[PDB]
């Protein structure tokens, strides 16, 4: 049947995204994380635990996005060029998942790693948020899907990649911005840089499909989008509360969540939901300065 033909455009953006995606490729081997021990051992129990929790949580999300979300969305696309980009995004999800193990391996012992994975696995909130997302992917497990079903699986993917990670990314950024666990912060920054072009791109794909829904499908899809947002917001607020009260950050993580929920919506070409809140200046600093870009030996 059809072979991908990159010499003839299937759309106006897949090639630019393909090139951006591959230009960003990295792998954990390029970031030694061992000198982070020095700041790791200065943190308290409650801070350690919290950092382990949010990383286990991020791992679950990359586990799902790379093992079901991208495979199940891409396989029903007719655009072979967009298909190639999603396939590559899925592999990077797995590079991301595994970098968390890379970090774990310098921070915690086996037994400690075991408990994180056990806690992640048996965690009811993670099952609920991840299940909500996943049910949209598992709906595509059949030979033919509706446009509505494909749109919605893409709504769910941009919610996961632009929004649901960020209750977790908050912590390592927060510490990096203060000089703590900065090699890991670098890894977390590369993950964000991929995640955020992942979100833009599926957002674009979602918007083309939207433009082809019947006027009233468009309504059902709007309505369902909003309820999905708020049902995840509700579970993110409980998640926040249970992760971040013991170290006093809840309301700071919350503002960061709504901030990202907004970029999520915007990626879908939708109006923002929350009023413009400023982001914690110490997370701003982790994002801006704890990057692999900044990390090199000056020749001066
Ligand atoms: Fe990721």
């Amino acid at each position: 049947m059809r072979a991908v033909n990159w010499n003839k455009k299937e759309d106006d953006f897949s090639l630019m995204f393909w090139k951006q995606n591959i230009a960003q490729f990295w792998t954990e081997e390029e970031i030694a994380v061992s000198s982070d021990k020095n700041t790791w051992v200065q943190l308290s129990k409650e801070e350690q635990i919290a950092y382990k929790r949010v990383l286990g949580g991020l791992t679950l999300l990359d586990t799902k996005q790379g093992g079901e979300g991208m495979p199940l969305v891409l396989v029903h696309l007719e655009n072979l060029q967009a298909k190639s980009v999603l396939a590559f995004m899925g592999a990077m999800e797995e590079v991301h998942a595994k970098s968390y193990s890379h970090i774990f391996t310098t921070l915690a012992t086996e037994e400690e790693i075991d408990d994180i994975f056990d806690w992640v696995d048996n965690h009811p909130l993670l099952e609920k948020k991840a299940g909500i997302i996943t049910s949209y992917y598992r709906r595509l497990l059949k030979p033919e899907v509706t446009k509505k079903e494909l749109y919605m699986a893409m709504v769910a993917s941009v919610f996961l990649e632009s929004y649901l990670f960020y209750s977790g990314f908050f912590y390592p950024l927060y510490l990096a911005g203060q000089g703590k666990l900065t090699a890991s912060g670098e890894i977390i920054n590369l993950i964000i840089r991929d995640e955020s072009i992942h979100g833009v791109f599926v957002g674009i794909l979602a918007q083309q499909i939207f433009a082809e829904l019947s006027a009233e499908e468009q309504q059902e899809v709007q309505k369902e989008t909003q309820e999905l947002l708020m049902e995840l917001y509700e579970i993110e607020m409980a998640y926040t509360e249970e992760i971040y009260t013991s170290i006093g950050l809840v309301e700071d993580v919350n503002r960061f969540v709504r901030y990202n929920a907004n970029k999520g919506l915007m990626n879908l070409g939708l109006e923002p939901k929350f009023e413009e809140e400023e982001i914690n200046p110490i997370v701003l600093n982790g994002l801006r300065t704890d990057t692999k870009n900044h990390d090199f030996f000056s020749v001066k």
